[PDB]
């Protein structure tokens, strides 16, 4: 017979199992998340999204697992990211004081992982989940990371870095989580100073990305929230890692 396809990838195979285990790791590695019930949890998690149309969710169907898996991490301690994490998340297990998103409970419980149900059953699909573009905005993996993500970039406070793709067309890309949620979402009465880190690839020919015309926009953007910007090359990721913890030696 006929199952509805959708023209992304489905969820992420052991879901269920993985979500679960995540969460027993993460809690018993942060004494401070100790006592989190991790089943709770995954019964916030799968409630947010199943049984219901994988294009109606909204932010309030995730304020169950939010309230669950609050956590605020020292404000001054956070690295935001934009497009590539990888050295982000290489940087905050040197500067293991500094957290990415994806260091938090919430955000280490979805990090690389896909899901999405469908309406009046109880049934995860591991065929297909909604593509942003084709399908719907409103998907269960989109509106997830949306709404942690603005709550994580909120609550920061003095000076805020950010890590952006320089090897892309639009080094900030104003459509990205960073550039259309968090970017807006920096309060200055805490936060001081945003810092943009712009990590060079292979092709770039040592060139200033600083001076990048999307940088002059991201720049504009912090301005008007009365922040300062500031902005640093990152010309080679790994002699970056190396002087993280001695960098003006
Ligand atoms: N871990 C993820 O897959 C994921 C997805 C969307 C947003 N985010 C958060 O938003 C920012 C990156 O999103 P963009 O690449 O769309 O700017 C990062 O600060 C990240 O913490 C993370």
């Amino acid at each position: 017979s006929w199952r509805q396809q959708w023209s992304g990838p489905g969820t992420t195979k052991r879901f269920p199992e993985t979500v679960l285990a995540r969460c027993v790791k993460y809690t018993e590695i942060h004494p401070e998340m100790r006592h989190v019930d991790c089943q709770s949890v995954w019964d916030a998690f799968k409630g947010a999204f199943i049984s219901k149309h994988p294009c109606d969710i909204t932010e309030e169907d995730y304020q169950p697992l939010m309230k669950l898996g609050t956590q605020t991490v020292p404000c001054n301690k956070i690295l935001l990211w934009s497009r590539i994490k990888d050295l982000a998340h290489q940087f905050t297990q040197v500067q293991r004081d500094m957290f990415t998103l994806e260091d938090t409970l919430l955000g280490y419980l979805a990090d690389d992982l896909t899901w999405c149900g469908e309406f009046a059953t109880s049934k995860i699909n591991y065929q297909s989940c909604p593509d942003w573009r084709k399908d719907c905005s409103n998907n269960p993996v989109s509106v997830f990371w949306k709404t942690v993500s603005r709550r994580f970039a909120e609550a920061a406070c003095d000076v805020v870095h950010v890590m952006l793709d320089g090897s892309r067309s639009k080094i900030f890309d104003k459509d990205s989580t960073f550039g259309s949620v968090q970017v807006h979402n920096l309060q200055p009465e805490k936060v001081q100073t945003l810092e943009a880190w712009v990590i060079h690839g292979g092709r770039e020919d040592s060139r200033d990305l600083c001076q990048d015309p999307t940088i002059k926009e991201l720049e504009s953007i912090i301005s008007k929230r009365n922040i300062q910007f500031s902005c640093k090359n990152i010309y080679r990721p790994d002699k970056f890692l190396q002087c993280v913890k001695n960098p003006e030696d």
